[PDB]
């Protein structure tokens, strides 16, 4: 497989939509891997077995699916390329694998669901429930025979890459974004943020995981609109099951209030999405097309509320 040349320069666009090229997404990740880290950074043998076993371990849920992991992975690719100068090979290796893997085996279900009804995984993992599991899956497949793509790493360089991926996967729990984005906002406007400080890198990386994770709000409006169907299809199913017992789900998961969606978008943009890309853009000025595309979509949703 080789990427049809009519992309190449289209893959480098922040707003790039992977949708129409489903049979290609395994080759795009290889492509995004090949371009970034160089080719021979893994054995092409064990990157494919890895890619394809990550794949098959995504469920046929409407949104937290294979298509989404590739959409997050792609967005890390675009962020990295435009920030070539200031990440390391061991980082640009783990972060792309971490993005492809960060929702592994998702069930179409919130952490709040899995705890409010004694779900066994929340018995395992009491905080960051689904995200501690995604990392769990990642480690399993890695250790499966002929799948350790990090075999060509020294001892202390292998346990390094594992840490980055773990941290990045955990940071995709939106409940930790809010504190992390606010810690990041203090330092930059006190002036005290130091990219040499390892723990600051972790915050920065965490936010880059957050920005990638929500990046269907940074696409061209037609694409960003259709993705929203998939997000609510899945919220509405989680609410439908909170309903089956007799419990009224938050209006975000209540299908009986689709009417309320464009308002909830705008507020979600104004409370989650715009602050995140706003911060990422101050740390990483090249990521500003993400912020610009987020504004554009927000005003789109405002026209939807305002009758236009
Ligand atoms: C009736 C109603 C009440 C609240 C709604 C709402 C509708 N729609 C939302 C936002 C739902 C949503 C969640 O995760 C995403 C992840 C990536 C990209 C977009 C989204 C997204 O739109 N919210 C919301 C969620 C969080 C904060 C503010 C609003
Ligand atoms: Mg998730
Ligand atoms: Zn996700």
């Amino acid at each position: 497989f080789t990427l049809p040349v009519r992309l190449c320069k289209e893959i480098e666009l922040f707003h790039f939509d992977i949708g129409p090229f489903e049979n290609m997404w395994p080759g795009i990740f290889v492509y995004m891997v090949h371009r970034s880290c160089g080719t021979s950074c893994f054995e092409l043998e064990k990157l494919c077995r890895f890619i394809m076993s990550v794949k098959k371990n995504y469920r046929r849920v409407p949104y937290h699916n294979w298509k989404h992991a590739v959409t997050v992975a792609h967005c890390m690719y675009a962020i990295l390329q435009n920030n070539h100068t200031l990440f390391t090979d061991l980082e640009r290796k783990g972060l792309l694998i971490a993005c492809l893997c960060h929702d592994l085996d998702h069930r179409g279900f919130s952490n709040s669901y899995l705890q409010k009804f004694d779900h066994p995984l929340a018995a395992l993992y009491s905080t960051s429930t689904m995200e501690q599991h995604h990392f769990s899956q990642t480690v399993s497949i890695l250790q499966l025979e002929g799948h350790n793509i990090f075999s060509t790493l020294s001892s202390s360089e292998y346990e390094q890459v594992l840490e980055i991926i773990r941290k990045a996967i955990i940071a995709t729990d939106l409940a930790l974004y809010f504190g992390n984005r606010k810690q990041l906002e203090e330092m930059y406007q006190t002036g005290s943020l130091n990219l040499n400080n390892q723990s600051h890198r972790d915050r920065v990386i965490g936010l880059m995981m957050t920005a990638c994770d929500l990046c269907s709000v940074t696409k061209l409006w037609p694409v960003t609109k259709l993705t929203a169907n998939d997000i609510y299809a899945e919220f509405w199913a989680e609410g439908d099951e909170m309903k089956k017992l007799g419990i009224q789900p938050i209006p975000m998961m209540d299908r009986d209030k689709k009417d309320e969606v464009p308002q909830g978008q705008l507020g979600f943009y104004n409370a989650v999405a715009i602050p995140c890309y706003t911060t990422l853009t101050q740390i990483l000025p090249p990521t500003e097309p993400l912020l610009k595309a987020c504004r554009d979509n927000l005003s789109q949703w405002e026209k939807v509320i305002r009758g236009e």
